[PDB]
């Protein structure tokens, strides 16, 4: 589950005959596939663009259609470099307090909408819901919003639920150039089995290279979004929340 090299987190169409070499190696290693020579593809990305499957094929016999369709999907991350995921409480809990959770997504969705960040929004109570999949798409991020301010809050805190749809999306569509993070709104109030729900399926978040951010809203339970996030220092209040992400976000912008 290596990531990609910084040099190969670009479009293809930028790379060098060194980066597609290295990145040769990379998927060699990633995809534990038979070892090819570094001179199979004595080209630059450009060059590679302008291949077939049946040359990726005709050039790697054992890797040629695989190595095709990874690049079929660098390619559709198009300038994705980080995918922002927002896990949002909506239980009974917090039915009083839902536009405050409404009003931070989307000051962050409005401040960072751009062709380098792809936004999908995720609901959760007793049950988890995709309010807006994955996408950079602009329209589409509008009218997530505006569906993200109709919601009604009602249930139980099954956070486990919301962290899986992200967790979903980051193993289909969420690898490759693409840093992932994921920001949980909730207060923390868990029962039963649920914290240990929650902790496994965040450590399967932290598992894909994803980095789990706690925004704890109302009287938050310090100690669980703790072990949810990564660490105590990825778990802030809402208030100042806003100012804290859009740093957090800027410095991996910066790529
Ligand atoms: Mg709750
Ligand atoms: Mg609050």
């Amino acid at each position: 589950s290596i990531a990609l090299p910084a040099h190969l987190r670009l479009q293809p169409i930028y790379w060098s005959r060194d980066d597609v070499a290295q990145w040769l190696k990379w998927a060699e290693n990633e995809f534990s596939l038979r070892p090819i020579d570094s001179n199979t593809f004595e080209m630059n990305g450009k060059a590679l663009l302008l291949l077939t499957k049946e040359d990726f094929r005709y050039r790697s016999p054992h890797s040629g259609d695989e190595l095709y369709e990874l690049l079929q999907h660098i390619l559709a991350q198009a300038r994705a470099v980080f995918d922002l995921y927002f896990v949002l409480d909506k239980s009974g809990s917090v039915a009083n307090n839902w536009i405050e959770i409404y009003n931070f997504v989307q000051q962050l969705a409005e401040r960072f909408v751009s062709p380098e960040m792809r936004l999908s929004f995720i609901v959760f109570s007793s049950q988890a819901t995709i309010i807006l999949p994955l996408t950079g798409d602009r329209g589409k991020i509008s009218k997530g919003l505006e569906d993200l301010k109709r919601v009604s809050p009602v249930g139980e805190t099954y956070i486990h639920e919301g962290l899986k749809l992200a967790n979903e999306q980051i193993q289909k569509a969420g690898g490759l150039k693409t840093s992932s993070i994921i920001i949980a709104l909730t207060d923390g109030k868990l029962d039963g089995l649920v914290p240990s729900y929650a902790e496994k399926e965040a450590k399967i978040s932290r598992s894909l290279g994803a980095s789990v951010y706690a925004v704890g809203v109302l009287d938050f339970e310090q100690a669980q979004l703790e072990r949810i996030a990564d660490s105590k220092e990825q778990v802030f209040p809402v208030k100042g929340g806003f100012q804290a992400l859009k740093g957090i976000i800027n410095s991996i912008l910066a790529q």
